[PDB]
RNA sequence: CUGCAUGGCUGUCGUCAGCUCGUGUUGUGAAAUGUUGGGUUAAGUCCCGCAACGAGCGCAACCCUUAUCCUUUGUUGCCAG
């Protein structure tokens, strides 16, 4: 009730040295991951980007997977937001001030 | 009188597929990246994709002629009817 969600658990191999400490004690030699913060992580989070909003940011999406790249266009599109769903330029974000001649090109067309 | 005094004008490596530029990245920096890779070609040509996205000179097309046809003008040329 606390969220909390889905465990298998997957990887058994290689963890990076950040998650290694949500592994919790069940069986010997099995890995399961803890998640009882996922949601008290996002509370203290989502204020901050309440924060941006209300300072009128520009809100940027991402995904590529079957999963995410039709929700980035379809689940958040009860506000004004942006996204990427499958390709990707060198200097994407960092050199808009050229990529800004592909949307030219893209109305042009 | 002479192209280390010149403007200009034409050869040749070279009709070869090369040489550069705006912004971004990379290194202390000259610079490198882009022009490389993977297919394809007559070709830095076209396609695919990537830290690149677009450009300038070459490039190529328009241009012109030629193999077959249809139609307009025919002498002192031509001669099918």
């Amino acid at each position: 009730m606390l969220k909390a969600g889905v465990h298998f658990g997957h990887q058994t191999r290689y963890w990076n040295p950040k998650m290694k400490p949500f592994i919790f004690g069940a069986r010997n030699k099995v890995h399961i991951i803890n998640l009882e913060k996922t949601v008290p992580m996002f509370n203290e989070a989502l204020a901050e980007l309440n924060k941006i909003a209300s300072r009128k940011g520009k809100i940027l999406f991402v995904g590529t997977k079957r999963a995410a790249s039709e929700a980035v266009k379809d689940a958040a599109l009860s506000c004004d937001q942006f996204f990427v769903n499958h390709r990707w330029l060198g200097g994407m974000l960092t050199n808009w001030k050229t990529v800004r001649q592909s949307i030219k090109r893209l109305k042009d067309l």
